C-alpha cells in the first residue's frame, strides 16, 4: 500500500555540482519541482537556479522569495553544506552551521502555515567541520522539536566516503580500512537517501541521522 | 537517477499480523517474491506462508529450505520481534534475541555466497524487552562489519508508538504503513550504502 | 565542597583475576567492604570472596545471603562479564547478558528498601559478545530508569583495549587499574546524579 | 591502588558564579591550582582572577599568560558557557562554541610540549543552545583524536537540571516527568565529575561525553 506521488516544491541548496546535483537531479526525475541554489556558475539546463551565498540572510531571503513566484513555496527543503586559526573555524561555522540556520529559518514560517515542511541536512563529507557537523544535527533534532506537530520534519543524511570530483584529487585507499563495505560510495547512493526522506514514505521519520558510509560511522 | 527494480526472495518473519503484515503486503506490492513465517495463524492471502517458532533452529532451517525450493534463496530477510523472573527474562531474550541470529545466521551463508542481502532487523515497538532490543541493534552492527564486504547490509528499524502521545513531537501515533514504507526503502537498490544503521520511525519521540 | 565518605558493601562479580580483581582491590583501598565473587580459582588475600557460576540463579542468591550476614546487604555491585554457532551464542548470552538480569535482580530489592544502590556494569572489553554488551546497556538503561527515584543508580563502563594500537588516539592500550579509578568514582558520592550513562574507558577508541 | 595526586594548573572560564563557581571551589579543596575567569565582578575571594570576554581571541591570550605567569602554564583547562534571529543565533554560536574553541586553542600548545593536559568542556543546561551544546561535543572528540597521543583528552560534562541561582526563578516541577532521579541535582554534583574528570583517575577517557542529568538525556 504505497502512497501515491505528490509533486513538491524542492529548494537543493549547493544544487549544481557533486553531490548536490545528484540530489538535485533525481529529486527531478522523481517529479518533484527542483530549485538550485549555486555561486555564479548557473544552475544546470533543464532546473531553475538561484544565486545564493548562505552567509547573507538577505540573498537567502530574496532566493526563497524567487522560487515561490517560480514553482509555489518551499515544501522540501535540501541544505547542502557549505564549504586551525578563528578565521577558519568562523568561516565553517557561518557556511555550514549558520548558512543551515539562516535557510531553515527562511522556510520554516511557510511550512507551518501549509502544515507540510521536510527539511534534509547534508553532512560534510578538521575541528571546524566536525563542530559544525554536530552543529547541523543538533539544531535539526531541535527544529524536529518544535515543528513536527505541525508536519515539519527535520532529518539529516550523514555522508561517509563518497567519489567526487574532488575526492579523486589524493594520494584514498588508506581510507578503506574504516569502511567495511571495503568500497567508495556513489553521489548516487546519497541521492537515493534524499529521495525516501522527501517521498510519501518518511513521513514518521523525524530528527533522525542517516548514515550513509558502508558501515564507516558504527 | 534511480537504479532499476529488481525482484527479490523477500522472507518477512511475523508477515500475518501488524507491522509484519503491513511489511509482507508493501513488499509484494512494490514487485518483490514475498515469503512469511508465522505462529500457526496463517499466512496472508496469495503469499507463501511456512509455520516458525523462532526459538527453533529446526524450524528455522526447515522454513527456509522450503522458501528456497518455493520462490529462491532468500535475498532479504526482515526479521519481526516475535513478542520480572528469570524465566520471562530468558523466554524474551530467547524470541526476540536469539531468535533474530537464528533468522539471521541461516539467512547468511547464501547472501555471502550469492554476493547480495539485506537483513532488516525490525525492534519491539521492561528489562527483557530493553536487553532485546539493544542486544538486536549490537547484533546487527557486528554483521554488517562482518559482511558488507559481500555486499551483504544488516540495518535496524526502530519503531516508535505504532497503532496496531504529547511526549511525541509528531503529536499522534504512526501508523503500520509508515513503517513498512521504510523496509520498502531498505529493501530497495536506493539503500545499498546504508549498513549498520538504527533508522528510528517514532515522530521524533527517541530523540 | 567534597561529600564525606561513606564504607559500602561491595559485591565485585569476578573479583579475582584481571580487571575484576584491579576493581576489588581499589575499592578495597578506598575504604569499602569488598566481596568477590568467583569461578573457583579462590578470592584475593584478606577479601571475602564466594564461589559464583552467574549462569545459576540459585548460586546466585546463595552468594548475596553469605555476604549479606559477613558484610550487610550489598550496597555496591560491580557486575563484570563472565568471559558461530546456535550453543555458543546462547553461551555467552546466558552468562554475559543473562548472568548481569541475576545479579541486578538479586541486588535490587535491598537496594531499593535501603534507599541507596549503585550498579556498575563492566562490558567486555563476536555476534554473541557485540548482543551481551549492547544488551547489558540497555538493560542498564532500563534498571536506571526504574530505580533512579529511589536512589538506585545503573551505569555502564566500556573498556577499550586493556593489558591483561594506531587505531587509538591515546596510541597505548589501558591498565586494569585505569579501570578500577572510574569504578571507584562510580561507586562514590560524587557520582549521585548520574544514571543510565555509559562510560567509554578506551583512550578515545570507541569515539 | 590509587595514583597519588598532583596539584595542577587549573583554568575554570566563568568560574566565579553559579556552577562555574562550584567547579573552581572544588578543584581548590582538592588541591589544584585554581584560576577563574569573570567578566568585571571580581573572582572570589582565594582564587586567582583574570577579565575575559572568551569572544575577544586577545583577551583569552592575555588571560592564559597572566595565569601562566602567577601558578604556571594551564594543565587543566575546565570551559563554562558563554551564554530566534540571526543576531542570537550567531551571539550564542560565538560565546559557546567558538568561545570554546579559543580557549582549547590557546592551552593546546602548552599542553601538547609539556605532554599533558585535561580539556573539560561544560554543555550548557534553543536552536541555538541546543547546536553551540552539539557542536562543542564534535569539537571536543575531534580535539581527543588530534591531542590523546599526547596525553592531552577531551572530554565534555553535560549536566542535566541544575538547581542555580537562575534556575529557581521559573513557573519546574514539569521537569521532574522527565527525570529519572524524580529531583533536581547540585552544583555540588557536576563538580565532583569535572573533580574526576581532572583527577589522576582519568587519564584513559578521552572524547567522552558524561552526562549528570538523573538519568534524564537516556
Amino acid at each position: 500500500a504505497k502512497p501515491p506521488f505528490v509533486s513538491r516544491s524542492v529548494l537543493v541548496t549547493g544544487g549544481n555540482r557533486g553531490i548536490g546535483l545528484a540530489i538535485a537531479q533525481r529529486l527531478a526525475a522523481d517529479g518533484h519541482k527542483v530549485a538550485v541554489t549555486h555561486r555564479g556558475s548557473g544552475a544546470p539546463k533543464g532546473l531553475f537556479g538561484v544565486e545564493v551565498d548562505v552567509t547573507d540572510s538577505d540573498a537567502v531571503d530574496r532566493a526563497f522569495t524567487a522560487v515561490e513566484e517560480h514553482q509555489g513555496p518551499v515544501e522540501v527543503l535540501v541544505s547542502n553544506a557549505g564549504l586551525m586559526t578563528e578565521e577558519k573555524f568562523e568561516k565553517v561555522i557561518n557556511a555550514n552551521l549558520t548558512g543551515a540556520f539562516r535557510v531553515a529559518q527562511r522556510a520554516s514560517r511557510s511550512m507551518q502555515r501549509n502544515k507540510f515542511g521536510r527539511m534534509i541536512f547534508i553532512a560534510s563529507v578538521q575541528a571546524n567541520y566536525a563542530a559544525s557537523k554536530a552543529g547541523v544535527i543538533g539544531m535539526a533534532r531541535s527544529i524536529a522539536r518544535e515543528l513536527s506537530k505541525a508536519n515539519v520534519t527535520a532529518n539529516v543524511v550523514a555522508p561517509g566516503y563518497i567519489d567526487t570530483d574532488m575526492t579523486r584529487a589524493l594520494d584514498q585507499q588508506g581510507a578503506l580500512q574504516f569502511i567495511p563495505a571495503k568500497r567508495v560510495g556513489t553521489p548516487a547512493e546519497v541521492a537515493g537517501v534524499v529521495s525516501f526522506l522527501a517521498s510519501e514514505d518518511a513521513s514518521y521519520i523525524s530528527g533522525a541521522v542517516i548514515p550513509v558510509d558502508g558501515g564507516m560511522g558504527m
